[PDB]
């Protein structure tokens, strides 16, 4: 009944030269403000429609209708994580299989297991900081990674990348942000088979070989001898309950890939903002240190104490909802259906979620969508259904989602509990993307409330 | 205390690579947030002190001791501007004699005058919005230059540039933001002589040549076809009393181009940033509509009623605080003396000011010195002397201050008696910078008052 | 009408002494715009133009193809190929400037459009 | 009847980036060396076929099977020259008529009016060269255009550009360069209409301006003479009694002053090159012109005389031709060659360099410069040598090239002696033609006075 609107098109390139930044989720979001609730947005050969409404996000997580797609950035990423969780179609084989087998890695009692891993990944964090002479100061987006990749590799795979003993970045990240960046770059290339992109091609695919190289790094230190019940035992040995068969080589190997990248880039992001804010909004940052200091009274915190921190998790909802780390997902339509009763859609037809534009819905949240207000999430039951989807939707959302909350209360916990931060900088945010989003460049300073671990 | 910071240098090309940006004095400003009040900086051949805070600006606009500097930039507009009022030495001929010859046409006897022709151009703005079609936007920077260009060419040289009649900007002002655009560029080139710059080269001369080529369009109007008490004539009639003389038509060429460029170009960043802090605090944006439905009672305003917007004025004001168009001014050491009494200056240091950095200091103004609220002006007097500095300082302080503020404060009187303005897009404030700042994308929607003319 | 007609005159009364005037193309400034107010309630705006407005320009080379397809032999010549492409781009512009009258009541009178 | 070569595709790209040079023509070249007479050629949207060997091209020559055809260089430079008679239709209004109402400016008699004004501008380069400082030197391409585009404005339209009180480059030509420099990166261009060329495009509008005001200057200057302008004007279509419309008589000038200077700038150049670097051929074409030229300045009749420096300037456009291809397009349905089928609208390209370098033609040494070849004109087969196009859309200033060009050399050889200085090393330049570029010279004057 109304067409759909479509910003400024550019001949036979259509929509295509408009994301030609840096900052293309950034850029979708500025025409969503000006397009509203709901535009079409053509390339060459693909077309895809944006969402950015409680009211038309609700309809499109109705799995009798739609199903999770795989995006054009989800495509380039099988590129190097192949048949895995996030990147498998839900009806491949593989996509059932793994989830049956890997979903118990992730039950609570599981967590109970993982928690003493995570406290030793957070230990060092606080020491490393605590070693910082007084001029110095903190990069945070560069310790957080430290921290979640090393947390997702001693919880996972029982391997120490040990990052705190690094330079800079260790080789897998410094190699895996190149393959995202490619693969982000890879979206507004008009004709990719064109000669100027064969060292992005050949760059490409060492850094293919450099994760793959860890992987068996992985795999070869475990069938090494082996009594682990961790995640990776459950990739090897468990069968799953539908089929009876076990994993093959080949995806097991694409689900060690899968689990280092989305395992700690967005968790790592996550951390990075809710610093951010802390730091930028300095009367939730003393509620948030009040608590801590309350909550954790011994030398190392326990599962049932983090599980007690409210507020904390309050801040890390408010976060992720304003800068969500994986900033969309994508869905398509089963059968030919009518969207929000105003727009038909053919079988197939694509639609990406713009997360961070249905968090700033104010029909939803109220007339103050950009204010850091942590206690939106005082009693989550107010929350109208689908109006905070930061984790995906339905059996396609994110397996780690337990996981990494828990992780992520645990790390800012501690930091509250043993330091005051300034931010000595009065730091400009500034999101860098990968296919992930991240503050670039914050920093902050430290002072160590000097409690002993 | 006594060494001066200094950030990141890059071997023989010094601090040059750290405004490899298309927004230098922005970077300059997070230089300036992370290093304090002064800090150094090196580029291959040159070297600049940046000020920030009140306490050293007091200092440095001491007149017996410092005196207006051509910045590295201003002495690459000195290639098209030549020996005019804004790039001239204080101590070479020209200057003196052109201001005392000026001044005269910038007295608020003077201004009564001008109102009439003001007048004139802010009403072709008014009629061009009420005849929008329902579904327009405006293009707030772009129309703000018609207007701005259009009132020195009338008011200044009874020269019509009928910008109004044009849908692209004006031929003068294509080649003139290309002219100040290649002058920003060329403070970032470690060779300037590298051949890489021919066609920069070749092309920043004709810009030069259409802009003197409108020059003499304005001349061939006068000096021969006629009796006008304006700008012009007393660039053709006013004597020097220490030689009797008029100015060479050299130089009153080159005081026509600096009339054209410095008498708009700040003025449509004012406009500009005003009305980009009006859609974006509402409530002051109601107060000033209630001002101005008060003052301007008549179909046209008057000169009087325009002296009575003293709301508008103050929203003029806190908008240069925020960000004054015309950003930096440069200064150096006419003798050997020690600044802050911690860091000496051999004669001849170059010293550079930090308007918006100035205007940001806590210690003068408080603790919310980032939110716009123009209460802060209501008495004018409670300012400190060298806290307040958008206009330059000394006897090489703005000579058209009265003038802008003039045209600024009628042209806003009218846009807020006839207009209310949406802000619909959700536009994120983006400032470009050639060597004045405004804001790039900056858009609003205009429902007509239907009030009369 | 008058609407219109003012805004010629003071066009012509804000040129500069040495200016001149182009009468055909300030005419259609005129007529132009006094077709899309009277007929349409539409402002075409032509007078703040500087060149001709689009559809000026597709509608004359539309009628010009139009004219020049009755001294033609043998139409199917490549050398009309591009007459051909032109012609079709031109018949979108109008279309779509109509387009853009149509959407614009639909918001918002008892002018030629209402009838 | 089998397939046809073709030479490396890019995925969705073609044969695109395979001329992703500056020099496409000599990348044209080398695809012929390593693919042979006949190859495809696909461009996103287009696909053309190169012929190299005299056996196609000699039936692609015939014009009840093919027509001039404009490929995507001539349908860009159109954008500036329009209908005028180089990148005109055949069978489009314009072209005929003209064709008709100009050819008697470039009869045989109307040289003998052109020859005084040539006479003119020629006079003004060898005093350009005898009052040179012993210590400097002669930029061949820029002194030749220099002189091309002045014949072609005294001669046709009664103008002076006066290149010669320019030390730089005339504006006309400094323009008119950048617009046939957009034009062929535009064949290189995939997707015409990202904001990247954005720059690029409103760059190119600022060149023709240029190159029309000049024409409104040429044509202000006139409405006393009876040269190529008058016939624009005042020449009568005698089927309906009618001159050539205003925006077509503009549309010529632009014609004649880029083609009818650059393609003869060029080879002059050329055949200073060949001279220069085959001194014995320098030598005997020097006594011709030591031998006819005896007057102070050359009659017509003398330059008719200069046979040697004739073939010295066949020679050069037969190995370096100025203007370097020419296309065809497909009448009707055929087959060529007895191979290779064509659908109507099938198009040609005829690579000139290629065609004049066919081993099976000229002998097994192609690539020599040996004026010889044309002591018997005669004697090389039809559509063998074809550097001024073909039948009715052949140049039409194919005499007043050759007579400028060879009073010009004669000139040149009878007032100075030429050293290559400083063994330059030939680089072919392309606009849409050649020219060798930074290619200078020492000129001794024999000290013949004028
Ligand atoms: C280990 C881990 C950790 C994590 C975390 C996270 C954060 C912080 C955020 C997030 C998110 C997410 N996820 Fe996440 N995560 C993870 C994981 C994952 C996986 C495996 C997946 C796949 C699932 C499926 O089923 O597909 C996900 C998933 C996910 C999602 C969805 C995607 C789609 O497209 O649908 C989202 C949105 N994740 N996430
Ligand atoms: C007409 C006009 C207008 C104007 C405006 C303005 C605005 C809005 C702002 C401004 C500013 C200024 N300025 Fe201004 N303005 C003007 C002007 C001027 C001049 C002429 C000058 C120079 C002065 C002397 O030195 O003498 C200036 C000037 C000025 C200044 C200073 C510069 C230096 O380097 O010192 C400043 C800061 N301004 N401004
Ligand atoms: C004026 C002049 C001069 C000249 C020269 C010359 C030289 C040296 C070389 C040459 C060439 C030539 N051409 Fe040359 N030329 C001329 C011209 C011409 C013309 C107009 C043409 C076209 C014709 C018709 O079509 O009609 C030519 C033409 C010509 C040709 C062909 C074209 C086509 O496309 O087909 C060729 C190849 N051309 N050329």
């Amino acid at each position: 009944i109304k067409e759909m609107p479509q910003p400024k098109t550019f001949g036979e390139l259509k929509n295509l030269p408009l994301l030609n930044t840096d900052k293309p989720v950034q850029a979708l979001m500025k025409i969503a403000d000006e397009l509203g609730e709901i535009f079409k947005f053509e390339a060459p050969g693909r077309v895809t429609r944006y969402l950015s409404s409680q009211r038309l996000i609700k309809e499109a997580c109705d799995e009798s209708r739609f199903d999770k797609n795989l995006s054009q950035a989800l495509k380039f990423v099988r590129d190097f994580a192949g048949d895995g969780l996030f990147t498998s179609w839900t009806h491949e084989k593989n996509w059932k299989k793994a989830h049956n087998i890997l979903l118990p890695s992730f039950s609570q009692q599981a967590m109970k297991g993982y928690h003493a891993m995570m406290v030793d990944i957070a230990v060092q964090l606080v020491q490393k900081w605590e070693r910082l002479n007084a001029d110095e100061h903190i990069e945070v987006p560069e310790d957080m990674t430290r921290l979640t990749l090393d947390t997702i590799g001693l919880c996972g795979f029982n391997y120490r990348f040990n990052s705190f003993y690094r330079d800079q970045p260790h080789p897998f990240i410094t190699s895996m942000v190149r393959a995202l960046d490619e693969a982000m770059n890879k979206l507004q290339r008009a004709n990719p088979d064109d000669p100027a992109y064969d060292e992005n091609k050949r760059q490409f695919q060492e850094d293919i070989k450099v994760m793959n190289d860890l992987v068996d790094k992985i795999i070869a230190d475990r069938k090494a001898s082996e009594q682990s019940d961790d995640l990776l035992t459950h990739m090897l040995n468990g069968k799953d309950p539908e089929t009876g068969e076990p994993l093959d080589d080949e995806n097991i190997r694409y689900q060690i890939i899968t689990f280092l990248i989305a395992g700690h880039e967005t968790v790592s992001g996550w951390l990075s903002f809710a610093l951010y804010f802390l730091v930028k909004n300095p009367h939730v940052l003393q509620k948030a240190a009040e608590e801590a200091a309350r909550v954790l009274v011994d030398p190392v915190p326990s599962y049932k104490q983090v599980k007690q921190l409210k507020y904390v998790g309050m801040v890390l909802n408010e976060a992720i909802r304003l800068w969500p780390t994986a900033p969309a997902f994508s869905l398509y339509a089963k059968e030919d259906t009518v969207l929000g009763g105003e727009y038909p859609l053919e079988k197939g037809d694509e639609l990406m979620v713009l997360i961070p534009q249905l968090h700033r819905d104010k029909t939803i949240w109220g007339d103050d969508v950009e204010e850091f207000r942590p206690e939106r999430f005082e009693n989550p039951s107010a929350i109208p259904q689908h109006a905070f989807k930061p984790f995906g939707n339905g059996q396609r959302a994110c397996i780690g989602q337990q996981f990494s909350l828990h992780e992520a209360t645990l790390v800012l916990g501690m930091m509250l509990k043993h330091f005051d931060f300034e931010d000595h900088t009065n730091y400009e945010l500034d999101i860098k993307e990968t296919l992930t989003l991240k503050p670039e460049g914050f920093v902050v300073k430290a002072k160590s409330k000097k409690i002993p671990l």
